[PDB]
């Protein structure tokens, strides 16, 4: 098993994956903040304060009450200053002709500002081919949803295997997974795991939590995605630091 | 097998399904227009001209270059005038806590104007429970994606069975399916089928077409969803009429 810095240099690495792995190693962070907020000012204040602690900021642009492209310009300034990627959790999930338009156009213009997006694999590989027509010219990357954290997830067994094959067959554009565990044996792919909290439990609507030690250390994932465990805390910076230190030490211990 | 008008009166019918089935019977239309356009003016001109020919207008609000809530006010005026439902093809596809926010909030405020939305079932039933927290108070309905039209679709076998169970167990809010065929034996549920064109073929990005006669007549679906077969034609009104007459006669012949 290679360090994040050595994985950044692998022959088949995607440039977006390489940039991410290099800043993960430099900053000693494998934490992705899930910035599930409704106010642009709160998104930007979190991005600025937590930027040094995170390798990535996951957005849901469609829950911002005051979205504008100027907000995303300000977010890019912070991502460049603090060195983290912007991942829009769009969950593209239809035929290629549709998702192509959803990625480039509309009021969000997601491909213009998002380093990473993700897709569900349920439509078959046309979802990736459609996104790649916009993403490859813009030097972007994509994550495929191979497993989900929620109760009753159908992203199991042959579904998960199909996501891994689709990723491995589209390595020009697909850089990794949303998953609960390592699902690819190829070290060029990133594994990002949501459903993470320091304490046991869940929510009222099917979310299930596992710890950073479990996710990174035992299940072999690379990055934890954390929303409410940070966002609902009083001191979001200290919370982010606790999650960062947990995920980083779990990674170091696994690497030995 | 009951007529659309008799299905509208079934004891367990959802009010949104009842309204739809009644206007389908009144207008002799089981056509849903897929208005996959980038300009508000084109969306509204299509809605006005084709409104009499359709039971439903499917939107992708996120590909409109000039979305505003005032556009959706003008669309509602046309839906009321011509009697069709508005279905936003949002493909909600994550944990309940996230989709709840995506449905009510953000710049689109989808629940404020969409009679129907749809969801992927991959996250498990929390996707429905989250949407229902916003949709049930607003008297809205939801469709679950049980099958997909595209090459390599993973919405097959046990996945499809899980979608049908999730619908049948959430009948207060779920009114039907996106599917290629009848998947529920319960007549209170609507079946809407995309991937429809009069001529054989597909597209360059995994779309596959079947005819209205095949979809409605042999596969037992209720409604055809048609985009490019209408939208790319020179005379969109005549194209809509050809699709309407095809789907309506296939329905009549199956009913006998
Ligand atoms: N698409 C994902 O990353 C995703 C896939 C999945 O299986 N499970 C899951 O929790 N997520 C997304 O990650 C975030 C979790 O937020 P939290 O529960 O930590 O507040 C939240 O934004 C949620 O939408
Ligand atoms: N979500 C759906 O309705 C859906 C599910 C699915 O399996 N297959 C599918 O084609 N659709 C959506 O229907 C529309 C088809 O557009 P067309 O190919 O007729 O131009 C287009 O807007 C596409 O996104
Ligand atoms: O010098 C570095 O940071 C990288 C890490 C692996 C080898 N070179
Ligand atoms: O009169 C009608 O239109 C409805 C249809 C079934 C029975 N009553």
């Amino acid at each position: 098993e290679l360090s994040f810095g050595a994985r950044a240099e692998l022959p088949r690495i995607h440039p977006v994956a390489s940039k991410l792995l290099r800043l993960m190693q430099k900053k000693e962070t494998n934490l992705c903040l899930s910035a599930d907020v409704s106010l642009a000012r709160e998104l930007l204040q979190l991005a600025d304060a937590l930027g040094p602690s995170i390798c990535m900021l996951k957005t849901h642009v469609d829950i911002l009450n005051d979205f504008t492209l100027d907000v995303m310009k300000e977010l890019i300034t912070l991502a460049k200053c603090h060195e983290f990627l912007i991942f829009e959790d769009r969950k593209f999930a239809d035929i290629g002709n549709t998702v192509k338009k959803q990625y480039e156009g509309g009021i969000f213009k997601i491909a213009s500002w998002a380093d990473l997006v993700n897709a569900h694999v349920v439509p078959g590989s046309g979802v990736v081919k459609g996104l790649q027509e916009v993403g490859l010219p813009l030097h972007r990357g994509c994550l495929l949803i191979a497993e989900m954290s929620s109760t009753g997830s159908l992203a199991t067994g042959d579904y998960t295997r199909a996501a891994v094959r689709m990723a491995e067959e589209h390595s020009e554009f697909v850089v990794g997974f949303i998953s609960g565990s390592r699902v690819s044996m190829k070290p060029e792919f990133l594994h990002l795991t949501p459903g993470v909290q320091l304490e046991a439990g869940g929510d009222n609507l099917g979310q299930q939590y596992n710890s950073p030690q479990e996710v990174i250390g035992k299940r072999g994932s690379d990055i934890i995605i954390v929303g409410r465990g940070i966002i609902s805390a009083a001191d979001r910076l200290e919370a982010a630091e606790m999650y960062r230190k947990a995920a980083w030490e779990a990674y170091l211990s696994r690497l030995g």
